[PDB]
C-alpha cells in the first residue's frame, strides 16, 4: 500500500456512482477506476493489509487487476482495472434480462474466477450482478472482495461487541466459518437474477429470507417461468443451490455443466448486450 496523492499518478474524468471514478494513467495512458474511500475517526488501514495481500496475489484473466493503494489526506484511493459498460446489474435495468445464452457465457467466466479464487483458498462472499463487471470488449471480471468504516461498524453490532467477544465468536465474525462452496450457490442465485432482473425473495424482508433457509422443509429457489429456458439451465440452477454445502458442487465440477461446456459461448454473445444498451 503506497502512500501519497494518486492525483501525482493519475488524472480524474468522472464520478460513477457508490464515490468511484473514472481516470486515466498520466505516464502508462490505460484507463482505470479508482475507488476512494474516506477515513475520519479510529480508522487503520493495516488491518487491511492481509485482504490487500489477497487481492494483490490475485492474478487471472475473470478477476478485476489490482494494481496498488494509495493512503493520502485522510483517504484510502484502492486502483484498479476500468469496465467501461459497468456491472450487469447496471446494464440489464437498461437492456432487460439476460438471454440463457448471455447468462451461460457468464457463468463460464464467473466460474473460472471462482475456480483460481478457490484453488488459492480464497472466498469471494459477495457473487452477484453488481460484483460481475464487463468491459467494452464484452469480457467478464469479479470485482473486489467490507472491513471498514460504518460497515464494519454496523455488522459487528449484531454479533456482539468486539472486546468482549470469545476467540470462537471472533473467528466467526471476521470470517463466517463457511467455505468456498457458498460461491456457487451465489452464482446460482445470480443467474436468476440476470434472468429475471431480481433474486428470489426481492420483494420479502431480508431477515425472513434468511430465517427460511434454516428451517425444515426449506426449498431452495427456481426459474420462475418453465417454458422460457432448457433443461439443462433448470439443471445449472438445482445442481448449484444445492442445499447442502456438503453435496453441493466445485467450481471445477461445474465447468464440466452441459450449460457452461457448450460450444459457442464467447464474448460476442456480450458484445450484442452492449449494443442492446446503446439503443435500448
Ligand atoms: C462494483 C463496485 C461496487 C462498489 C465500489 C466500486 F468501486 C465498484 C467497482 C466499479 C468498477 C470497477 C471497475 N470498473 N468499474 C465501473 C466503471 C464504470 C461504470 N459505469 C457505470 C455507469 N455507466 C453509465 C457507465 C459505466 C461502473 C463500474 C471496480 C469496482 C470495484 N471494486
Amino acid at each position: 500500500i503506497f502512500n501519497r496523492d494518486p492525483r501525482d499518478h493519475y488524472d480524474l474524468l468522472q464520478r460513477l456512482g457508490g464515490e468511484v471514478f473514472k481516470a486515466r494513467d498520466k505516464v502508462s495512458g490505460d484507463l482505470v477506476a479508482l475507488k476512494m474511500v474516506k477515513m475520519e475517526p479510529d480508522d487503520d488501514v493495516s488491518t487491511l493489509q492481509k485482504e490487500i495481500l489477497i487481492l494483490k496475489t490475485c492474478r487471472h484473466a475473470n478477476i478485476v487487476a489490482y494494481h496498488g493503494s494509495y493512503l493520502w489526506l485522510q483517504k484510502l484511493w484502492i486502483c484498479m482495472e476500468f469496465c467501461g459498460a459497468g456491472s450487469l446489474q447496471d446494464i440489464y435495468q437498461v437492456t432487460g434480462s439476460l438471454s440463457e445464452l448471455q447468462i451461460s457465457y457468464v457463468c463460464r467466466e464467473v466460474l473460472q474466477g471462482l475456480a483460481y479464487l478457490h484453488s488459492q483458498k480464497k472466498i469471494h462472499r459477495d457473487i452477484k450482478g453488481a460484483n460481475i463487471l464487463i468491459n467494452d470488449a464484452g469480457e467478464v471480471r469479479l470485482a473486489d472482495f467490507a472491513q471498514i468504516g460504518a460497515t464494519l461498524a454496523r455488522r459487528l453490532a449484531f454479533i456482539g461487541t468486539p472486546y468482549w467477544m470469545a476467540p470462537e465468536v471472533a473467528a466467526v465474525a471476521l470470517k463466517g466459518c463457511y467455505n468456498e462452496l457458498c460461491d456457487i450457490w451465489s452464482l446460482g442465485i445470480t443467474a436468476i437474477e440476470l434472468a429475471e432482473l431480481q433474486p428470489p425473495l426481492f420483494d420479502v424482508h431480508p431477515l425472513r429470507v434468511l430465517f427460511l433457509m434454516t428451517k425444515s422443509g426449506y426449498q431452495p429457489p427456481r426459474l420462475k417461468e418453465k417454458g422460457k429456458w432448457s433443461a439443462a439451465f433448470h439443471n445449472f440452477i438445482k445442481v448449484t443451490l444445492t442445499k447442502s454445502p456438503k453435496k453441493r458442487p466445485s467450481a471445477t465440477k461445474m465447468l464440466s455443466h452441459q450449460l457452461v461446456s457448450q460450444p459457442g459461448l464467447n464474448r460476442g454473445l456480450i458484445l450484442d448486450l452492449l449494443d442492446k444498451l446503446k439503443n435500448p
